[PDB]
C-alpha cells in the first residue's frame, strides 16, 4: 500500500 508498516508487517510475518 505504498507505505512501511502494513506490507512489511505482512511481507515480513509471512
Amino acid at each position: 500500500m505504498e507505505n512501511t508498516s502494513i506490507t512489511i508487517e505482512f511481507s515480513s510475518k509471512f
